[PDB]
């Protein structure tokens, strides 16, 4: 399609890359990576973190998730919704959330044992109160539609679910945590979602 | 119109916000935050982090450093020079070059800050770190070009900082043997009279990096 995705299946961040081209509709060659013996495509594609996702469009290279996510956002205007808001504020505010999902969602929910468990349950509770303050009463971060936070976030859910099969735990508990409860249901509920979003099962054999 | 910086003069993140300032010539107010009794306003402004910077733009706070300067780029258009590239393949560039800063040069010099295992991260982030400036630059003084653009701040942020350890040290973080292209850099990035009106006293900054 001159649009190669060089993903891993399980990964969370290569999700979110999937998630993206998927609600707009942008077709593109998946390439599934090994790892333990990374590709010389790979390898030349992102010579300094050697790490998946990268999205090659037209030659060109594009690494980390949350670059690729904006990336895709620029370049393909014309196809399909925006992920960011129009306005400067607005953008403003996803971009904080993003940064708060990586630098402190995940820095958690990777460390995640004890006290790692008593951060990611911090984490989420603050994360409820973005969705409220976000959404204003619709069911996304981006409003009736999905955008950036959504995908930032919706790109763990799979990872998620399978850590709470493992141990017996909701992360989005909807007794602590209604709102993202609903919010994981409604976002994995959308047929782009759906197209994309890997088994649990498999996931769990994986990790 | 009313620009409101909640900062904290040794903080290499305010300082990124200060030179995005400068170099549009952006007028703010700077208010000095203490770290140890937060302020009313700054526990307002920053609930959920309580981290300067928070940059007010008539009455709607911003939080994060590199938000920041992607905000002050979307709100202050044809104000003076954009940071960001024009094109989406040059802005992907310049924001993978941004996070690595934070996500490696920064997590490296905290490490090397609190020994030999992160100095070695921390001149291996260097060493790529000249790399980006050959291949961004194309022969020009600046990540951005001919001026500073948003990884030139975003490493600028830190060169105060990196100043003072250099000068308590008796090193070179950039040194011309190792680095040339980002020694080069330091120097004519350091040189620019909107990079010199915010660079705190590297005496004062000595003095502040003794104590922790
Ligand atoms: C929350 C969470 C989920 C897990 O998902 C995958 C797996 O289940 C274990 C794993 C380690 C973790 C464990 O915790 C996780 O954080 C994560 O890291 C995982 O491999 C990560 S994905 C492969 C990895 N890529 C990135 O890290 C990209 C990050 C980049 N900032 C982006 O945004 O583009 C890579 O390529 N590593 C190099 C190599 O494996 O050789
Ligand atoms: C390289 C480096 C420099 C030092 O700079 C300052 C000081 O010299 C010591 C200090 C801890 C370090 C020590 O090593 C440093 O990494 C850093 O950590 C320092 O206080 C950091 S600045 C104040 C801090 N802000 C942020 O962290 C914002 C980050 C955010 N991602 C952004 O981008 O907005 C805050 O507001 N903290 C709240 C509280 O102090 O309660
Ligand atoms: C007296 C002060 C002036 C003022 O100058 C610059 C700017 O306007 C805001 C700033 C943070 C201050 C705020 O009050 C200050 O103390 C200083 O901290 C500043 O970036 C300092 S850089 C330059 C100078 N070498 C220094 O270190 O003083
Ligand atoms: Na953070
Ligand atoms: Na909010
Ligand atoms: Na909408
Ligand atoms: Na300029
Ligand atoms: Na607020
Ligand atoms: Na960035
Ligand atoms: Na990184
Ligand atoms: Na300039």
């Amino acid at each position: 399609d001159e649009v190669k995705l060089l993903g891993m299946w399980a990964s969370p961040f290569v999700l979110r890359v999937q998630l993206a081209l998927s609600l707009k509709g942008v077709g593109y060659e998946y390439v599934e990576e090994d790892l333990k013996s990374k590709s010389e495509l790979l390898l030349k594609s992102n010579p300094v973190l050697q790490k998946v996702p990268v999205l090659i469009h037209d030659g060109k290279p594009v690494c980390e998730s949350s670059v690729i996510l904006q990336y895709i956002d620029e370049a393909f205007a014309g196809v399909g919704p925006s992920l960011l808001p129009e306005e400067p504020h607005g953008r403003a505010v996803a971009r904080f959330w993003a940064a708060y999902i990586d630098g402190t969602l995940v820095k958690a929910s990777s460390q995640a044992k004890a006290e790692g468990k008593k951060q990611v349950t911090a984490a989420v509770e603050t994360l409820e109160g973005a969705l409220r303050d976000c959404s204003n009463g619709k069911p996304f971060f981006g409003g009736d539609t999905a955008g950036y936070v959504d995908v930032m976030l919706g790109g763990l859910l799979a990872w998620v679910h399978a850590g709470d099969k493992m141990k017996g735990v909701k992360t989005f508990d909807p007794a602590t945590t209604p709102l993202l409860a609903a919010w994981a249901d409604n976002f994995g509920s959308l047929d782009a979602v759906e197209a994309v979003m890997p088994d649990v099962g498999k996931l769990v054999e994986f990790a």
